[PDB]
């Protein structure tokens, strides 16, 4: 009958499973499936894909979720929350005869007032400097949940994303590649101004380091070759057989002569070198492997600028690649190469440690997606204070405005401005502290003059200066979350009617 009533209280049971996940300290609670995996992860977008849903139009709050995760990747839990409080908000007003165009049109213009508000509120850096950047950094990682092992990591950040900042300002997220290996500790940890791989030489008679490397680029597989023309190899006498194994070896060698010739001190080969090809290549000097992955012969050719050939039988002077450095070293466990170019690099790699590939694996993926909040905020240049802080601050310059604005819409103006006032209490209980006792202190300190950097700390428990402990974050993730949920809400508030949809392709 009521139709409408049924989704505002949906959208409350999505966003509840999700309202304590907000914060450092974020609790999850099981949701096994029938089958028996147990999984446990305090993202949200990891629930939200994956867990099952009831009724249609749940799906309507996480279709515009997925769309913000491919853009910042976080802070995509504190979108949720902002639309379950102007969804429960609204049925205050539809209790007073309001009728739904009204309240729509109070959140779009509250909205889009905003977008003047948080460029005033938003502070100005520079692009380059260290100093202001390095703070950055330690933000990033302890918002993930890696407090023990912050300080060297914080300063491997910065140097990587600041050595591959192009002439226009552009952040690649190709250009970072991630190795996972345990070892003896996570402190262990050194970037490359180059390229690694995780392979070892055939042989232990071959060079150890060498400089000027002449890297001969190859793009096929191990498989017996063929003519483009039909033609297939026979034998029969068992004798005679030993005149093709050598003939075929003889074949080889003089076709490396070509490109030694040409050039080439060091050489990393796709294919299973012969039991005996290992002799040539040892004594006289050139490096090789065996079976290496496609992965990590793409990004070469990029990176030393090196052209792709399919054909051995054609490897000139201009058909090989250049590296600076290749020498063989160990990391406490094995001994893989270690390619670098110092003269003209592209690229830079991690060799996160630690004691188990579940330690890992763990902040190797909260790495990759902490460099890109901080990329793109140096593309930008303007930052503003965050955690609560700013959110307090909005609402009394909106009831300002609202005190200007006439008409019946002056309500809704004032909800979607208090409804942003449940950020701090979050994080109040979230610590185990009251939040109605403590939300009467943290708005004494923004009476009219007073510092706009200023918000509740979760570990001392009292309100101090966000710029001094470390609570700062882009404004992207802001004027894109706000924006998205005056997009997301009004799906469910101007229909006012279902439909038996049955059959529809």
């Amino acid at each position: 009958r009521d139709a409408q009533r049924m989704n505002i209280l949906a959208g409350r049971i999505i966003a509840e499973t999700v309202r304590s996940t907000l914060g450092p300290k974020g609790m999850d609670k099981m949701l096994v499936d029938d089958l028996g995996d147990v999984v446990v992860t305090n993202d949200g977008v990891t629930i939200l894909r994956e867990m099952s849903v009831e009724h249609p139009a749940a799906k309507m709050l996480i279709e515009v979720a997925k769309t913000q995760e491919k853009e910042v990747g976080d802070g995509t839990t504190t979108a949720v929350v902002v639309a379950g409080e102007l969804l429960r908000k609204a049925e205050e007003l539809l209790d007073q005869n309001v009728h739904p165009t009204i309240v729509v049109k109070g959140y779009q213009a509250a909205a889009q007032k905003a977008q003047e508000l948080l460029k005033t509120i938003a502070c100005e850096v520079g692009a380059q400097d260290k100093e202001i950047l390095t703070k950055i950094a330690m933000t990033s990682i302890t918002g993930k949940g890696a407090e023990k092992a912050k300080e060297k990591l914080a300063e491997i950040i910065v140097e990587a994303v600041s050595a591959v900042v192009d002439d226009e300002g552009k952040v690649d997220k190709d250009l970072i590649k991630i190795e996972k290996k345990s070892g003896a500790s996570i402190d262990d940890t050194e970037l490359i101004k180059g390229v690694l791989v995780d392979k070892e030489r055939v042989s232990a008679q071959m060079p150890k380091k060498v400089t000027d490397a002449k890297i001969a680029l190859l793009n096929c597989a191990i498989e017996i070759k063929e003519t483009e023309t039909d033609a297939e190899i026979r034998i029969t006498d068992p004798a005679k057989l030993m005149e093709f194994i050598e003939q075929e070896e003889k074949m080889l060698k003089d076709m490396v002569a070509e490109i030694k010739a040409s050039g080439a001190n060091v050489l990393f080969c796709q294919k299973g070198i012969d039991d005996l090809a290992q002799h040539y290549l040892a004594k006289e000097g050139i490096v090789a492997a065996r079976r290496v992955k496609k992965s990590d012969m793409e990004k070469l050719a990029k990176a030393t600028g090196a052209n792709v050939i399919t054909n051995i039988k054609d490897l000139s002077a201009q058909d090989l690649g250049d590296a600076g450095l290749v020498e063989e070293r160990k990391i406490s466990g094995d001994s893989m190469i270690f390619v670098e170019e110092c003269k003209h690099p592209k690229a830079v790699t991690m060799l996160i440690r630690g004691t188990t590939e579940h330690v890992i694996e763990e902040v190797a993926r909260a790495v990759d997606d902490a460099v890109g909040v901080v990329g793109c905020t140096i593309e930008d240049g303007r930052i503003v204070s965050g955690g609560g802080s700013t959110e307090v601050e909005l609402s009394m310059k909106l009831r300002e405005y609202a005190e200007g604005i006439s008409g019946r819409e002056q309500l809704a103006v004032r909800a979607f401005a208090d409804a942003l006032e449940v950020i701090p209490r979050t994080l109040a209980e979230n610590a185990g502290l009251d939040a109605i006792e403590i939300l009467v202190k943290v708005r004494a300190a923004h009476a009219s003059n007073g510092n706009k950097c200023a918000g509740l700390n979760v570990f001392t428990g009292a309100v101090e200066d966000m710029c001094e402990n470390g609570v700062v974050e882009p404004l992207r993730v802001k004027t894109q979350a706000i924006q998205s949920a005056a997009e997301s809400t009004e799906m469910l508030l101007r229909i006012d009617d279902v439909i038996a949809a049955e059959k529809l392709r």
